[PDB]
């Protein structure tokens, strides 16, 4: 589905 | 400065 | 002076 | 969702 | 400096 | 549903 | 700086 | 389905 998500580490 | 970046593996 | 800043780890 | 936030340690 | 942060309105 | 977002203008 | 960003319309 | 996509324009 949607994997990984968002933390701030990359964005 | 900028370290890392986007590969598609997470994003 | 300054210490830290914004890395993405918190923001 | 929201995780962490500003304390002063980094910011 | 680091001003405002989030309200929830956009995020 | 999903509303708002971030452009960089504010955040 | 940080521009473009995300609303869900594309991403 | 999923439309729009990641193009590199924003990400
Ligand atoms: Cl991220
Ligand atoms: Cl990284
Ligand atoms: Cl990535
Ligand atoms: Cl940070
Ligand atoms: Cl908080
Ligand atoms: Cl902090
Ligand atoms: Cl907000
Ligand atoms: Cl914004
Ligand atoms: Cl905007
Ligand atoms: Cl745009
Ligand atoms: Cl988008
Ligand atoms: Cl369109
Ligand atoms: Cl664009
Ligand atoms: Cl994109």
């Amino acid at each position: 589905x949607i994997s990984x998500x968002i933390s701030x580490a990359k964005i």
